[PDB]
């Protein structure tokens, strides 16, 4: 799994850009910010361009990570308490304009209108308020769901991994992969705002049996969420084939860490995800990640958005 | 509809970017160039990165145009015969590269492979073997208005148009849709799935089961008869796909049969005539937009009328079911 580790000349180079960026523009709130993020994405280092550019065409690998950011610690600040009432943008802002920059290299940011208040950039730390472990795709239920995922670890003092695991195909007989391809598996969900919300949840939802694997047949993309899928009774060979597919996924996950300055790429398409328990101390000190979903077509979406404008689904 | 006009200094610049590109890389056959082209679209001015941005996010207008490029004739050489055994890239390679970096800007230029030798970047102009074809090599032929590649899930998002020159002035046609010329009833009919839109001959699969796999979905379409809508995307404003010559109504849907006689007066009456003059680049919005082109009399010496034309597709990896590889960006 390719990786790009920053020298110190392009870490400097990214905190200043950043630091610029975040002195330049108020929030997200600012629709000029958006407009211009793929021009200002232009910006970085050319290395770190053409890596990512690389892995995007390569279509090859379900993840990367760029490492070693300088992401200053004490400008950052305490891992907040929690996000919900949270004065937005903190004095973190310009690592969350980082990562919208590089959303705009992979595609373009977006949201959910219904998690952490609409906010494109969404934050991952303990919040006070047995464990089984489980991975998956992200909204493998949605047609709209993110292309890719974008996580930038502001601090992370007991290197808590993330887990990853990708398809291995040569596990797989080919007529597995047939039945895989086919429309066999139900896959489950997770004012004119009260109008829009029932329009989303009849629109498309209801939606018929579908495939879990698509693409190539040689090099599939996956939609994976074992929680959420089922199989219709009758269907042995579907039920069969869909025993096959998660006992090698299964077997092939892997924890990757991103340590304080990594930024970990996920591609939604090749690689399935999940978090790990781990003891928090509530103390201002805790790990701290931030999320951007990626989409590559934000007009397909459009039925799903408020307004032509709005980047947040719901 | 909004368009941008270059100044001296904006076409000059532009220009010498082409130009400075053309001699850095080889052809399109560089897979560094078509990596590099975003970060290299980067180099157009402001202004015009801007214009396209907005163009691109207000996703409103159906079409714009980028006006007052220098073309230099001198440089670009006569208007060629054929397509066919050109030498490869041609002296008008910087517009070739300057259309593909306003297709990074937009999204990702992709192609067919059974097309222009699976060229990213078409020729558009007259062939005397095709005078009597409905082509873009045509001529004394009309070109009546249709969405591009209507009944495919993978059809161009957007079609880029650069005229090296138009020494005539021959019009395009484009044509929007003005909603408020609809009815209430009429657009919802329109909305829903009570369509047949037939596949371009071109596309047809009439060897391998990898090659079988790639014309599956487009087989499944032409088996099954799917019936689907004209008009999708939000309901104030829709995206449209409207191939008259491809789309047939069931002779029983009397409501549908209604909506789609309106909808066709409705665009066939506010089609326009844009002329893409020499140095003027055209974008089209494939789901707001139908285009065609007119009839002219081609002179076959070396002076006629010449664009070149990119599609643009907003997600490569969608199609990759009917692409031979992760890497090639021809669908077939």
């Amino acid at each position: 799994t390719p990786s790009y580790s920053l020298t110190p000349a392009e870490a400097s180079a990214v905190a200043e850009l950043t630091l610029e960026l975040a002195a330049a523009y108020g929030s997200f709130g600012d629709p000029v910010l958006l407009r211009d993020l793929p021009r200002l994405a232009a910006r970085l280092p050319e290395g770190v361009q053409d890596f990512l550019r690389e892995f995007k065409l390569a279509d090859r690998h379900g993840h990367t990570v760029i490492r070693g950011h300088d992401f200053d610690q004490r400008r950052i600040g305490p891992t907040p308490d929690h996000w919900r009432g949270r004065v937005r943008p903190g004095p973190e802002f310009p690592e969350e304009l980082l990562l919208m920059l590089y959303s705009a290299l992979l595609g373009e940011p977006f949201g959910w209108a219904t998690q952490q208040d609409g906010h494109l950039v969404h934050d991952i730390f303990p919040i006070r308020s047995k464990q089984l472990l489980t991975w998956h795709t992200e909204d493998a239920f949605h047609p709209y769901r993110s292309d890719y995922l974008i996580l930038g670890a502001l601090r992370n003092p007991d290197h808590v991994p993330t887990t990853v695991g990708e398809l291995d195909l040569s596990s797989l007989s080919a007529e597995d992969i047939d039945v895989l391809f086919e429309p066999r598996y139900h896959i489950a969900p997770d004012e004119e705002e009260a109008a829009r919300f029932a329009t989303i949840q009849r629109m498309i939802d209801e939606r018929p049996l579908g495939p879990l694997l698509y693409g190539s047949r040689l090099d599939p993309y996956m939609r994976l969420d074992p929680y959420f899928t089922s199989v219709p009774q009758d269907d042995t060979d579907a039920r069969r084939a869909y025993d096959a597919l998660f006992k090698v996924v299964d077997s092939g996950m892997r924890e990757v860490v991103a340590d304080q300055g990594d930024v970990l790429f996920i591609d939604n398409h090749r690689a399935v995800h999940g978090r790990l328990p781990f003891q928090a101390r509530y103390d201002g000190t805790d790990r701290w990640l931030k999320r951007v979903c990626v989409t590559s077509d934000l007009r397909r979406s459009r039925e799903m958005r408020a307004t032509s404008a709005t980047r947040l689904l719901g």
